[PDB]
């Protein structure tokens, strides 16, 4: 059939020869592909220059800014160049440009040992030396991007394959497909024929439904395709190629391999019998398991056993090799640099590690040395079965340096490690065995999985507790910087930064000038950047070498649910992988099953980078199987309560069901939540995000109440961060000297605030700021329905996270310059009891309880020690100590400068005194099971608000939970009914909406005296209620022989 090949028709001759002592460089110009008038080859020139490696050009160009090097002539196919010359042998340096502009990226090197007769042609960016613009012209012509998709068996999806007559499939076992120097594609290849994407293709990958389908013959070899490098080329009648393009065949690898893969289970499998190597790689032509002694010397190179159903691979030993250290070593084609790449990789599904995780190792987790006593006995601390249960949740969101790092009272070995929660005697323990016994459940960690972005080798790392000589030492970019004048001081660094602060401003930010640097080598980053998602992270371990890391963990687990009665929640990172390639240190999966694990453009098969990184694919049904394998083993081996899925949005919503039924097999009461916001991925499959997992029993974080409480948007940036004030900062009622906000703009986050309060559901009924009858859904939240859930543990409510200013630097930006200081700690806790005295799951940032500041960093996961700073000694709250990283936040300088010092920073007086304000709230929430219903037909027919509509007194929030006959049975034998107060707002009000009911002061509040939130409150003898400025308070109506008349929600 006819033979496809490189246009060899109207092939541009040589313009010139080179004469004597001389060299011509022709200037290809593809646009000849017309050519109806002769185009402007005027202003350009080329850039030369006779140095070192070639020196044969005579009398080069002066200055970069020479643009006299013009065309020599030209004619229909582009200009050249005729180059004089000093020897006839040798080489040139040339720079092919138009005007200043380098047409080409490189330094292009013409040497008379390659081209000879010294004529050579080039290509606009294409870098790279023609001995014809006859070859440079069918370069042209090559492979290029990747928009062909092999979806299944026996169909193939692409765009340039439309109409043109031959469509082919070619393929190259261990070479490049391109052209034979007779500029032909010999290459075996596939035939195709058009044809109409099926039913199943189309529902698998709907982005992809519109492309130009063609079929394959069913007698094709898939699996023999699969093994190399496949093309997609398209030709005319005649035969010419029109384009070549990669293929992406993530699709087809599912549609062979996926179901028998599936079926399997991978790693280094160790029983007390022996142990079985597993790992999935359906393209690679060769893999070897490689053992490895404790000092990494290969002690042997096993070939491993492939599958060719499923396209594993495996090897069977002997109980012997448990504890050993193992890589697998791959001989497979990779795409992106389209060549059979030969290396070792660690295992995908790794269960331990050595230092840094250069290698894998073989381990039982169920043996009884890597457990602390008593593991297998360990109890969750609080029920997560019904959703009366789960609605008590109130999570603590830490981090292990955050924790330790500077408490002096933390034994020295321990400090930002996973032990330092067993020193029982620290003030970091016992200050959370209080929040515990007050009312805190949960405590969410940040990454402990194996994360990249921190150095696991202690002698390559330096922190600012040590020498700057050490930072020196291990850091050359200090070294070379405007600090190097510090490395032979006798000071360590935290020193140093500490004299810095006082000339540290706008103008001179030298404090984050220096920890900048410091963050390159230091101990710290929140790390959200999974090496390994199934093994916990080495940096907090005592030691990072082997199995030690293992049983450090769960004496951690151990100690935090045994010792101080809380949950555990593990945040989970499954969006993204740290990189991709097949160079990268870090690039684990794409490695050894390419361009699977990534999510890639539909075009050029770049890895995605949306999430902030390398984009995974949970839509691909063997990455969808790791997840589920990996949460099993977290769940099973190390006992976790819940998770916390990051970027939850950009997996599939049916891939999060199906591994919470998987899970649920193993812990019933497993508990399900993570960022369900837009991830722009709803053209392939439909994600998992707050409005479609309405009623699934998947919980989401709720951004209405935490914008309408903190004010404005975590995107604000310059005045906009003092202007969008808050209910927590007194939008409205007490506005600072640059808001606009009216008082109508203030009684509608009034309304988003209360239907959050309520659980944040799409059905609840409410009267809003006009006195309109109006449901959850139909009050607006930027443009979409605020109400979104099914059930109040479906929603998360939080002002304050690891993410964005935290809730003290919010008050401060917002705040009126004459709410002082007292007033300031009081809104925080008002801000803060929206959230804990509301239905839905409460959630909050570790140091809320102590005024937490970051001096105003609004993204701080690499700022280190100094910004992430928590005090349990109680000196300070971390304010103002130092201008935040100018890269981010520059924008901000000016801003801060205006408000930064309004009023002092807090100190023990007022830490204590808002932990006591915190502690309050947290006992209040668990005193009665009416703050956390649980089920929204419940809290439909028991909650509802008085003080509302248009004549409603602006920031005073009242709800109103029923425990009456019209709401069914006593769910608290002490009440009928429970008012909540919160009047954020600066003059003192009273309540007329419960005269001659008998309402009282909670006892918990009466108990804290002077020190409460409801300090002030009265209650009197007409039942009338009064509240103070900036106050919070919890009334009951006690229950007497029988129940109540309690408080009725009004029909509407
Ligand atoms: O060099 C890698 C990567 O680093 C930076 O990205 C980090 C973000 O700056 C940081 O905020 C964090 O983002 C995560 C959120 O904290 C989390 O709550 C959720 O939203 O997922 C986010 C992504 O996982 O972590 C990332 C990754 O370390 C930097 O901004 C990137 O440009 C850079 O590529
Ligand atoms: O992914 C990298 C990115 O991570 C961090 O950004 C996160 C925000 O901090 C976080 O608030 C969230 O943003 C969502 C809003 O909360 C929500 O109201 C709505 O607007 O959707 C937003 C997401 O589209 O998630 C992002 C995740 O990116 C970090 O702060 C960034 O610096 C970093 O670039
Ligand atoms: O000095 C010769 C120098 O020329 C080239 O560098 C250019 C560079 O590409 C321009 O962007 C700009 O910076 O001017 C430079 C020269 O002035 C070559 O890349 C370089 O190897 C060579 O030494
Ligand atoms: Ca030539
Ligand atoms: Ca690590
Ligand atoms: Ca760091
Ligand atoms: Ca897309
Ligand atoms: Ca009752």
């Amino acid at each position: 059939d006819v033979v496809v090949r490189l246009p060899d028709v109207a092939v541009p001759g040589e313009a010139v020869q080179a004469s004597a002592r001389q060299a011509v460089i022709h200037l290809v110009d593809i646009a000849g592909i017309t050519s109806s008038t002769p185009a402007d080859y005027a202003t350009k020139n080329l850039y030369l220059w006779n140095n070192e490696t070639c020196d044969a050009l005579s009398a080069p160009v002066a200055d970069w800014n020479d643009v006299s090097t013009t065309p020599t002539g030209s004619d229909k196919y582009g200009p050249y160049w005729v180059i004089p010359l000093t020897k006839e042998s040798g080489c040139i340096n040339v720079i092919v440009r138009d005007g200043t502009n380098k047409l080409i990226d490189s330094d292009l090197r013409v040497s008379f040992s390659d081209f000879t007769d010294r004529t050579v042609s080039v290509i606009a960016g294409n870098s790279a030396v023609y001995d014809s613009r006859a070859d440079a012209f069918r370069a042209a012509f090559g492979v290029a991007l990747a928009d062909a998709h092999w979806v299944d068996k026996t169909t193939l999806l692409w765009p340039g394959g439309e109409n043109k007559p031959i469509v082919r499939l070619y393929y190259s076992h261990s070479s490049k497909v391109a052209a034979d120097s007779n500029g032909e594609f010999s290459d075996k290849y596939v035939k195709l024929t058009p044809t109409t994407v099926n039913q199943q293709v189309s529902m698998r990958f709907p982005h992809l439904a519109s492309y130009p389908a063609f079929k394959l013959p069913d007698d094709v070899n898939v699996d023999e395709l699969l093994q190399g490098e496949t093309v997609a080329i398209a030709a005319e009648s005649d035969g010419i190629l029109s384009s070549a393009t990669q293929v992406q065949t993530a699709g087809v690898l599912d549609d062979t391999y996926a179901a028998a893969a599936e079926a399997l289970s991978y790693g280094a499998q160790l029983t007390d019998s022996g142990v079985t190597f597993r790992v999935w790689a359906p393209t690679a032509q060769q893999v070897e398991l490689v053992i490895y002694s404790a000092d990494k010397k290969v002690i042997a190179s096993h070939p491993m056993t492939r599958d060719s159903a499923s396209g594993a691979w495996s090897w069977q030993g002997g109980s012997d090799l448990k504890g050993a250290f193992y890589r697998y070593a791959m001989t497979v084609y990779h795409p992106q640099s389209r060549k059979v790449e030969q290396y070792e990789v660690t295992d995908p599904y790794a269960h331990s590690l050595s230092t840094n995780s250069e290698y894998s190792q073989v381990v039982d987790l169920n043996d009884s040395a890597l457990k602390p006593e008593g593991w297998d006995g360990l109890t969750m601390p609080h029920a997560q079965k019904t959703k009366a249960d789960l609605a008590k949740m109130t999570i603590h969101e830490s981090h292990i340096r955050d924790l330790s790092a500077w408490d002096q009272t933390v034994p020295a070995e321990l400090r930002g490690k996973y032990l330092a929660l067993t020193a029982q005697e620290s003030n970091m323990v016992q200050h959370l065995k209080q929040l515990s016994a007050s009312g805190v459940t949960h405590i969410e960690l940040l990454p402990v999985f194996d994360l990249a972005t921190v150095n696991e080798f202690s002698d390559k790392v330096a922190d600012i507790q040590q020498p700057f000589s050490r930072l020196c030492e291990v850091n050359s970019a200090v070294k070379s910087s405007e600090f190097a004048g510090y490395c032979d001081s006798g000071s360590t660094v935290e020193e140093v930064l500490t004299q810095l602060k006082q000339n540290d401003s706008k103008d001179n930010p030298q404090v984050q000038a220096l920890n900048t640097l410091v963050a390159q080598t230091d101990s710290y980053n929140w790390g959200y950047d999974p090496f390994h998602y199934t093994v916990p992270e080495g940096s907090y371990a005592t030691d990072p070498e082997g199995t030690a890391r293992i049983k450090e963990f769960r004496t951690m687990i151990q100690a935090i649910k045994q010792d101080l009665g809380m949950n555990v929640i593990m945040d989970v990172v499954y969006n993204h992988t740290n990189a991709a390639g097949p160079t990268d240190r870090t690039s684990v999966l794409d490695k050894i099953v390419p361009w699977y694990y990534q999510r890639l453009n539909e075009t050029t098969g770049s890895v995605e980078s949306a999430t902030c990184c390398s984009d995974s694919a949970p839509e691909h049904r063997m990455f969808a199987k790791l997840i589920a394998d990996s949460l099993a083993v977290w769940t099973t081996d190390y006992k976790i309560d819940g998770f916390r899925f990051d970027l939850m949005l950009y997996h599939p919503k049916a891939q999060i069901l199906s591994a919470w039924e998987r899970i649920k097999a193993l812990n019933p009461d497993i508990y399900f939540f993570g960022e369900g916001w837009d991830s722009n991925q709803s053209d392939r499959f439909e994600i998992a995000s707050q409005i479609n997992l309405k009623g699934t029993g998947i919980g989401t974080f709720s951004d209405r109440l935490r914008d309408a409480v903190r004010g404005g948007g975590p995107f604000d940036s310059g005045d906009a961060l003092r202007q969008n004030q808050g209910v927590g900062s007194g939008a409205g009622v007490l506005p600072n000297e640059l808001t606009t906000l009216s008082d109508d703009q203030a009684r509608h986050l009034a309304d988003l605030t209360r239907l959050g309060m309520a659980g944040n559901l799409a059905d609840f009924v409410l009267i809003d700021k006009d006195g309109a009858v109006k449901r959850g859904s139909e009050i607006d939240y930027n443009g979409a329905p605020g109400g979104y859930a099914a059930d109040p543990t479906e929603v998360v409510n939080y002002v304050s996270k690891h993410d964005n200013q935290t809730l003290w630097d919010m008050i401060s930006y917002k705040a009126a310059q004459e709410a002082d200081l007292d007033t300031r700690v009081r809104m925080q806790a008002v801000s803060l009891a929206t959230v804990m005295l509301g239905q839905g799951i409460a959630f909050d940032q570790q140091g809320s309880e102590l005024l937490r500041s970051k001096s105003f960093t609004r993204d701080s996961y690499d700022s280190g020690d100094w910004f992430n700073r928590v005090d349990y000694s109680l000196q300070d709250n971390n304010y103002n100590v130092g201008m935040p990283r100018s890269s981010d936040d520059g924008s901000n300088y000016d801003i801060i400068a205006r408000v930064k010092d309004a009023v002092a920073t807090p100190g023990e007086t007022e830490l204590k005194q808002m932990t006591a304000f915190y502690q309050e709230l947290t006992a209040l929430r668990k005193s009665s099971p009416l703050f956390t219903l649980g089920d929204g037909a419940t809290v439909m027919k028991r909650v509802d608000f008085r003080n509302t509509g248009a004549d409603q007194q602006t920031g005073l929030l009242v709800m109103t939970i029923d425990d009456g006959m019209q709401a069914g049975a006593s769910l608290d034998s002490r009440v009928d009914g429970i008012v909540v107060a919160i009047n954020a707002a600066p003059e003192s009000r009273t309540l007329q909406d419960f005269a001659g009911t008998s309402l009282q002061l909670s006892a918990i509040q009466q108990a804290a005296g002077d020190r409460s939130l409801a300090s002030g409150v009265q209650v009197a003898a007409d039942g009338s209620v009064t509240l103070p400025a900036w106050s919070v308070a919890v009334l009951e109506l006690p229950q007497g022989e029988s129940q109540g008349a309690g408080l009725p929600v009004s029909s509407k």
